[PDB]
């Protein structure tokens, strides 16, 4: 029961050219995939018109009272809509409901997020898969730059693994308090992954999101620990200014740590893009036999 009469007539008009009705879903809300304060994400089947089934993720919110959220959730949906790349996350549409919230519909991710895989104990990447697992974020952010958007929250847990071991670059956005949230500081920034610049303004561009790119490829080059595990209340802006970066992991080839000392330049105009960075990563994974 939203009054689409109150939204932005141009964020309905937008959401009209990715409805799916209502009878085409069904959610399975017995099938939970995370809970958080303002959304929940369920296990779905979307059908298409020829009757096949899709397992989809279905993202909701949990209450339709306030506009500024139901707007904030509709235009995250949105968004989505102007990327068309492998290792972006794509949107299936958005099930406007006669009751309830809208439900923003998702590719289901069979591997959940990139930290959760790596940390899995189960799973065996080899140091080469987990480079290649680098070179196909630094892909995605290449594409993402390229239409100017900045991402603003860069991170292993915010990137989606499908069952092809594909890398989709995604943002869990209003729900992101689902899981590991925690590394979020008081607004809630993720301090660990931010640029020097950005913890000093509250601002980010394409080239924070290098710096934050280089502490995901630490944590792939680790499996998944987290950051800076010497610090938790101390402040990390006065941490990095006393001359400090995170340490070479133990299996990090040394161009690729190179390449996160890069990411991590003082000066924000002289980290590489990630144009650079898919070229440099692209050679470094091509030394590796298996
Ligand atoms: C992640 S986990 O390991 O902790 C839990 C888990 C475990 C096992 C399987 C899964 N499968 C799964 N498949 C698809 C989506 C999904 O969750 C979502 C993952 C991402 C989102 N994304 C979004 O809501 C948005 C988004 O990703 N935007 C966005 C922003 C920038 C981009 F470059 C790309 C997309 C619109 C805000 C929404 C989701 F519901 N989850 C998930």
């Amino acid at each position: 029961h939203i009054d689409l009469s109150a939204l932005n007539p141009e964020l309905v008009q937008a959401v009209q050219h990715v409805v799916i009705g209502p009878s085409s879903l069904i959610v399975h809300f017995n099938e939970v995939i995370g809970r958080g304060h303002f959304g929940c994400v369920y296990h779905g089947t979307l059908l298409d018109n020829d009757g096949k089934k899709i397992h989809c993720a279905v993202k909701s919110l949990n209450r339709i009272t306030d506009i500024g959220e139901v707007s904030q959730f509709l235009t995250e949906g949105i968004i989505m809509k102007d990327f068309s790349h492998p290792n972006v996350l794509s949107l299936l549409g958005i099930c406007l409901r006669s009751e309830g919230s809208p439900l923003v519909v998702l590719p289901y991710m069979k591997h959940g997020d990139l930290r959760n895989f790596i940390r899995n104990e189960t799973h065996n990447p080899t140091v080469k898969d987990l480079i290649g697992f680098g070179l196909q974020v630094a892909k995605g952010m290449k594409y993402l730059a390229s239409k100017k958007f900045v991402h603003r929250d860069l991170a292993a847990r915010n990137c989606m693994l499908d069952e092809k071991f594909t890398v989709k670059v995604a943002d869990f956005g209003l729900a992101r308090d689902m899981y590991d949230k925690e590394y979020y500081s008081v607004a809630k920034l993720p301090v660990k992954w931010m640029a020097l610049e950005s913890l000093q303004t509250q601002k980010f561009t394409t080239k924070s999101d290098v710096w934050s790119f280089g502490v995901l490829l630490w944590e792939l080059m680790t499996r998944g620990a987290p950051p800076y595990p010497d610090v938790n209340t101390f402040d990390i802006t006065v941490y990095l200014l006393q001359g400090r970066r995170l340490l070479q992991p133990e299996y990090c080839p040394d161009p690729l740590y190179e390449v996160m000392l890069k990411c991590w330049h003082p000066k924000a105009e002289m980290r590489p893009s990630f144009s650079e960075l898919v070229s440099r990563i692209s050679a470094i994974f091509s030394t590796f036999i298996g």
